[PDB]
């Protein structure tokens, strides 16, 4: 077919500076690509507020030559009033650079001798290059190849470009139902190597992974125990520090272990729920364990419960409404009550009791003992397992991925020149990256 042309504009309302007094108390921006509200940040305090907001306008229409921010003050005596503005034509971005500037602020309405004050702003304006998928064949088969040569390289020569890297990656071998070749074998490379308490590339691949596959599996196990520890008045209170006098710590530790023994109940039942995939990298994770240390019997429960709960479970306990749970935040006394549920489940997870660094926690410990072998048992029959797939623009995301090989390429190249089985697929790597520039000029040189 022909080239496909994406624009996006991503902007980043930092903060503002000395904004006129008699004009702002609540100032927030009204966001316009030329001069249509495409959209606007919360209202902040102040002459110098801080939103840090950003904004993402994928697939800019061809008519858009600039991007506008009206600044307003939210207010209940009128309708909110436009008083200050900035304007930045596209032309003045440099494509793919990203901006951090201070504007000058415009008014609305005559300021007699009032400075206006500055906007921060941070842009990106970048525009992709996309050929028909068919060009990018030999490249896509090169990249899923078994070993994964070239994603070691990538991950080696990507520093800050961890994230990106690993987002692309995770919807290519999503795309091609081939995610279990990539974290298995990402995984497995890393225990060699060795855990997982690194933010490498496998640890933020499972954690991308997993928050897109075992986001239900989460709401199955922890919404119901959450939602009746967010309407409950008894405390679970153990340190005699913050223990209001006229309390029985009994009833305390009678309560929260009723709510532990119901929510770990709620956990191991809603296993069922977890996709095979997730369950089957989950064994994969336990054999590579096994392989590395096959004296170490605990090590294969250890491996798994830092994903499912140190990673997963616990961290969605101590904070419900960044995993869509809860959307109201919690009270003081649940807020309390989810830190020491959240405690207990850990030091379970972790197959381990309370101990003379917590010694108000020792109540737990009986609940957390007489429980320790089904939490080795409930891992071990989690990767206990030897269309409807999740898709992706795979051109564009195959030619994001080719940018990277080509700002990468010397650095690719001297790992193509370093001893090793991996030494002809990257000498193949470069060939293929240099033949698809060498096209995507030919697409762009026929319009």
């Amino acid at each position: 077919k022909r080239l496909r042309q994406v624009s996006s504009l991503v902007l980043h309302i930092e903060e503002a500076h000395k904004l006129p007094v008699k004009h702002f108390t609540n100032p927030y921006c009204n966001i316009y690509l030329n001069s249509v509200q495409v959209a606007k940040t919360h209202a902040r305090e102040g002459q110098n507020p801080v939103w840090s907001e950003e904004f993402v306008f994928d697939d800019l229409p061809p008519d858009i030559n600039r991007f506008e921010i009206t600044l307003s003050n939210k207010t209940k005596k009128s309708k909110d009033p436009d008083i200050l503005f900035m304007r930045c034509q596209l032309s003045r971005l440099q494509k793919g650079h990203a901006t951090d500037e201070w504007f000058l602020l415009s008014s609305h309405i005559p300021l007699k001798g009032i400075e206006p004050g500055s906007l921060r702003v941070r842009a990106r304006y970048s525009m992709e290059k996309i050929m028909p998928e068919e060009e990018y064949s030999e490249f896509k088969e090169l990249i899923l190849q078994k070993e994964l040569h070239v994603v070691y390289a990538l991950s080696h020569v990507c520093g800050q470009d961890r994230t990106l890297l690993a987002s692309i990656l995770l919807r290519i071998f999503l795309h091609e139902k081939l995610e279990s070749l990539l974290l298995c074998t990402l995984n497995d490379r890393e225990i060699s190597m060795e855990l997982f308490r690194a933010t490498t590339l496998a640890s933020t691949l499972m954690e991308q992974y997993m928050k897109a596959t075992a986001t239900q599996f989460v709401h199955h196990a922890l919404k119901d125990s959450i939602l009746k520890i967010m309407e409950s008045k008894q405390s679970c209170e153990l340190s005699p520090s913050k223990l209001e006098k006229n309390e029985d710590v009994n009833t305390n530790l009678t309560h929260l272990l009723n709510i532990l023994s119901e929510l770990v109940e709620k956990i191991f039942m809603a296993s069922e729920i977890l996709p095979p995939t997730l369950r089957y990298i989950y064994g994969c994770l336990q054999k590579s364990v096994q392989h590395k240390w096959p004296t170490n019997t605990t090590m294969r429960t250890r491996v798994v419960s830092g994903f499912v709960f140190l990673r997963l479970i616990c961290p969605a306990i101590l904070n419900p409404r960044m995993f869509n749970i809860i959307s109201d935040s919690p009270s003081p006394i649940a807020a309390r009550t989810l830190i020491l549920v959240a405690k207990s489940v850990q030091n379970l997870a972790n197959l381990v009791e309370f101990g003379a660094k917590e010694p108000y926690m020792e109540g737990v410990n009986p609940f957390i003992k007489s429980n320790k072998h089904r939490m080795i048992m409930f891992l071990d029959e989690l990767g206990n397992v030897p269309t409807e797939h999740s898709r992706t623009d795979l051109s564009r995301d195959l030619a994001a991925l080719h940018e990277i090989c080509v700002a990468h390429s010397d650095e690719l190249r001297t790992l193509s020149n370093e001893r090793g089985a991996q030494q002809h697929v990257l000498k193949k790597l470069l060939a293929i990256t240099e033949l698809l520039q060498q096209k995507q000029n030919q697409y762009t040189k026929t319009n």
